[PDB]
C-alpha cells in the first residue's frame, strides 16, 4: 500500500509519499510567507504545489491520503466551503467570556480556552451577530481535505476536541448541538478512516487514481507522535526542541487545566502530554550549537555537578508545575562553562522527569520507555542524564516528521492503538 501524508505546519507544508512494502519514500516541501491577506489561497496553492512536485509514478500509485494541520486554525465557510472571513489562526486569542461556553462542555474541557476552535466560533458568532445554519466552521486540515474529497462539514476527533467534542463519549454535547452554533459543527470521524473517494476532477488533473481515498486527518502535533511508531501504552515521545514537549500514551485519560494538561483519544488508548517553558532556547541563551557540542564532550553524567538549576528562558512556567511568577534559577554559576552546561542539562532533565511523573500522578499509565525527538535527542550526555534520572530505556525516535506520521495514518489508521 502506497499512502500520502500531507502536513501543514506553522511556517510551511511537507508532503511524504511512502511505499510501505518497499519502505521507500519521496518528500517535497513548500514554504509559507510570514504574512498574507489571503491565507486560504496560500494553503490551497501549497496543496497543489505539493501534489505537483511528487513524481508521476508515485502519484499514480497513491491509494490513500491524509492531512494534518495546525490545531486551532479555523475557517468560517459557507455551504460550498468558501471562506467568508479571514481564518482565525492557532496563536490568536479571542476576547470572549469563557463563561459563555460553560453550558456546552464539561467543567474544564480543553475547549475552554481563548485560543480554542470553539472560542473562535463563539467570537465569530458575536461578530456576525447571527451565523447562517448552512455555514460551517472548518479546521485547517478539514478545509484542505475538503479540497480533495468535496465532502463538507467533515472532521476528526483530534481537531474537533478543542471545538467542544468529547471523544470519551464520542459526541458533541446535546446543548451545543441544540445551540445556534450546532449547524456549523462538523460530522466527526476517527483519524485515518476513509471519508470518501478523491474528487474525479482532482484525480484526473494531478494524475491520481480516481479510486484514491481521502482519510480523516489529525493535528501536526499528533502526527509527530504517530511518526514515532509507538503504540503501546506507557510509551512516550519526548521533544527536546526550543521547548520540552512530552507526549505519553496511556490507557487512561488525564487532565489538569492548571498545567494545561489534557488527553487526545487515540484508538482504544489516550495520548496525554504537557509542554514546559524550559528547553533548548535556554541553552542557546548562553551557547551557540558548535560551542554547545564542544563543551558537551567534556561532561561526565555519572557525577552530579552540585548545581540545581531551573532553566526557564524567562519569567513564568506552565508545566510540570504552574507558576507564572517563577523566575529562572541559574545560580550559583561556576567559572567552568562545561559544568555550567551540565547544570543546565541536569535542570532540563529534571523538568522532563518531573513532567512524566506529574502525568503519572494524574492517572496516566506508568512510563515504560521514551522515544526522543528534537535537537537535544542527539545529545548523548543529556540522554544519559535523562536515562539515569527517569529509569526507563531512552532512544532516538526512528522518524519524527509529521508528514510521515500522517502517511502512516493514511496507510494504517489508528488500528495499532488497541489491545493485541
Amino acid at each position: 500500500v502506497v499512502a500520502l501524508g500531507l502536513d501543514f505546519g506553522a511556517s510551511g507544508a511537507r508532503a511524504i509519499a511512502c511505499d510501505f512494502d518497499s519502505d521507500r519514500s519521496v518528500s517535497v516541501s513548500v514554504t509559507f510567507p510570514k504574512t498574507s491577506q489571503n491565507w486560504p489561497q496560500v494553503w490551497r496553492e501549497a496543496l497543489w504545489q505539493l501534489l505537483t512536485q511528487i513524481p508521476a509514478d508515485w502519484r499514480s500509485r497513491i491509494e490513500r491520503i491524509a492531512i494534518d494541520g495546525t490545531s486551532g486554525t479555523v475557517l468560517l465557510c459557507d455551504r460550498e466551503g468558501q471562506p467568508q472571513t479571514e481564518p482565525l489562526l492557532y496563536n490568536q486569542a479571542c476576547p470572549i467570556d469563557l463563561a459563555d461556553l460553560a453550558d456546552w462542555v464539561p467543567a474544564d474541557h480543553a475547549a475552554l480556552s481563548s485560543t480554542s476552535s470553539l472560542a473562535k466560533l463563539w467570537f465569530w458568532q458575536q461578530q456576525f451577530g447571527a451565523l447562517p445554519p448552512d455555514w460551517q466552521i472548518l479546521a485547517q486540515a478539514d478545509w484542505l481535505s475538503l479540497q480533495l474529497h468535496g465532502c463538507s462539514q467533515q472532521s476528526d476527533y483530534h481537531n474537533a476536541l478543542k471545538l467542544g467534542y468529547s471523544p470519551d463519549r464520542e459526541r458533541f454535547s446535546k446543548n451545543l448541538l441544540d445551540s445556534e452554533l450546532g449547524a456549523l459543527l462538523p460530522v466527526v470521524h476517527e483519524p485515518g478512516v476513509a471519508i470518501g473517494p478523491i474528487l474525479p476532477a482532482i484525480a484526473q488533473e494531478f494524475g491520481l487514481s480516481p479510486d484514491c481515498q481521502i482519510c480523516a486527518g489529525t493535528t501536526d502535533s499528533i502526527a509527530a507522535f504517530l511518526a514515532s511508531g509507538a503504540h503501546q501504552p506507557g510509551e512516550a515521545v519526548t521533544s527536546l526542541g526550543s521547548t520540552i514537549v512530552l507526549k505519553l500514551l496511556s490507557q487512561v485519560a488525564v487532565s489538569d487545566r492548571l498545567t494545561g494538561v489534557y488527553s487526545h483519544k487515540l484508538g482504544g488508548y489516550w495520548l496525554t502530554g504537557g509542554a514546559s517553558n524550559c528547553g533548548g532556547a535556554t541553552l542557546r541563551q548562553f551557547f551557540p550549537d558548535t560551542e554547545l557540542e564542544s563543551l558537551s564532550c567534556q561532561i561526565d553524567p555519572t557525577k552530579k555537578s552540585g548545581l540545581d538549576y531551573y532553566p526557564l528562558p524567562s519569567r513564568g512556567e506552565r508545566f510540570p508545575i504552574a507558576d507564572p511568577d517563577r523566575l529562572p534559577q541559574l545560580e550559583p554559576r561556576p567559572e567552568n562553562p562545561v559544568q555550567f552546561l551540565q547544570g543546565l542539562l541536569e535542570g532540563l532533565t529534571q523538568v522532563e522527569t518531573l513532567g512524566y511523573q506529574r502525568l503519572q500522578d494524574l492517572g496516566a499509565t506508568p512510563l515504560k520507555r521514551i522515544w526522543t525527538a528534537g535537537g537535544g535527542a542527539k545529545n548523548a550526555v543529556w540522554q544519559q542524564l535523562r536515562q539515569q534520572a527517569i529509569g526507563v530505556p531512552i532512544a532516538i525516535a526512528p522518524n519524527t516528521e509529521a508528514a510521515f506520521g500522517t502517511a502512516r495514518l493514511a496507510a494504517f489508521g489508528l488500528a495499532a492503538f488497541h489491545s493485541a
